[PDB]
DNA sequence: CGGCTCGAGTGTTCGATCGCGACTGAGGACGAACGCGCCCCCACCCCCTTTTATAGGCGCCCTTC
């Protein structure tokens, strides 16, 4: 979903994203909406996290929300 | 002793710039198919000699104006 790819948006759940840095206000309206809606339907597995000792608690709230 | 107001340094897609390359039509230069025609090889059968007997056609050379 990141680095401008969008390889097979429907038909697979194993993806490599970047936490929740893809959710800008107004500038990213319908872009982040299709990513959040289509993810809660065909994916709900493991939340693989790496290097979380520098990420604040504000970003963690948007991860479990989307 | 407790809250709140600038500055400096990161992160991230995504607004804004402008070089290079795909597509397609016209012009210049070179190679291939097929073009021309002297030279050369094989096959068929003409050229040339001599002696006998006859005689028309016509060239060469002594002599005269």
């Amino acid at each position: 979903f990141t680095s401008d790819a969008k390889d097979k948006p429907i038909g697979c759940s194993v993806a490599i994203s970047t936490y929740s840095m893809l959710g800008h206000t107004t500038k990213r309206s319908w872009e982040a909406e299709r990513v959040m809606e289509w993810l809660k339907t065909q994916e709900w597995g493991l939340m693989i996290l790496d290097e979380v000792h520098t990420i604040p608690a504000k970003m963690f709230r948007r991860v479990l929300t989307i």
